[PDB]
């Protein structure tokens, strides 16, 4: 179902689904409200940001 | 002097200069500030967004 998952510094995660949908979870796996316009950083140092339910990655 | 250029669908351009500074030009070549927190569509399809003086690109 998930086509991609971002593994964020803070232990939270963002799943991207086959259907274009997106979902974020805290370090406890509980579902969260995803922040818009806020830079998030992955485990491996990649910076991303969400806007209009799409994901942008630091170029 | 211009290290990177994005050609947008609205006729304007974004420049990233060799120094680090960032600017936009309009259709007429008029230099302006880089719009922050706004998605912009490139002629070649991509969308970008600037936040805190970093460019992020659709993933
Ligand atoms: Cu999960
Ligand atoms: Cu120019």
């Amino acid at each position: 179902n998930v086509v991609k998952t971002y593994d964020l510094q803070d232990g939270s995660k963002v799943h991207v689904f086959k259907d274009g949908k997106m979902g974020m979870e805290n370090k406890f796996g509980k579902s969260m409200n995803m922040p818009e316009g806020k830079v998030m950083e992955t485990r491996d140092g990649t910076k991303i940001i969400m806007k209009g339910n799409e994901i942008f990655r630091l170029d």
